[PDB]
């Protein structure tokens, strides 16, 4: 059986989901601060219950 692959060479170059619907977003995506990505419409912390989690690594050089 002469074969090689089976579907379509899409790799995930930047794909983004909103952590709060999942609508995928990305044209005018926002990645909140605490290190999330949501949509103009859940791009606020407080819809999303912003969790910045702070003080909560003790690794790694530090850095400003
Ligand atoms: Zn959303
Ligand atoms: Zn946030």
């Amino acid at each position: 059986g002469s074969s090689g692959s089976s579907g379509q060479p899409s790799p995930p170059q930047r794909p983004n989901r909103c952590t709060v619907c999942r609508k995928r977003v990305g044209l005018t995506g926002f990645m909140c601060r605490c290190g999330t990505t949501f949509c103009g419409s859940h791009r606020y912390p407080e819809v999303h219950g912003c969790t910045f989690d702070f003080k909560s690594a003790g690794s790694g050089p530090s850095s400003g």
